[PDB]
């Protein structure tokens, strides 16, 4: 239960595409429908100190050139807390 980009076009990244976040506490995780987009990234993070953006987005975004690097550290490393659908 979750939409990572495994099957999504990083080109286009060019301010359009929806990157995915994830909360640091409860674990939200939002694919492109509710997430922020790359256009805007800064200002949604900036809004959303809670949230974080999806492993493979931590890579996308950094190079999405709309984020600042001193942003990368809520760009995720990697593990993220998403069930719902498992135990």
């Amino acid at each position: 239960g979750s939409r990572n980009p495994n099957k999504l076009d990083i080109n286009t990244l060019t301010g359009e595409e929806r990157v995915p976040v994830v909360n640091k506490r409860n674990g939200k995780k939002m694919g492109g429908a509710m997430a922020p987009p790359m256009k805007d990234l800064p200002r949604w993070l900036e809004e959303n100190p809670e949230f974080a953006v999806a492993p493979d987005w931590t890579d996308i975004v950094k190079q999405s050139g709309f984020v600042p690097e001193s942003m990368f550290d809520r760009l995720l490393t990697g593990p993220v807390v998403r069930g719902e659908g498992a135990s």
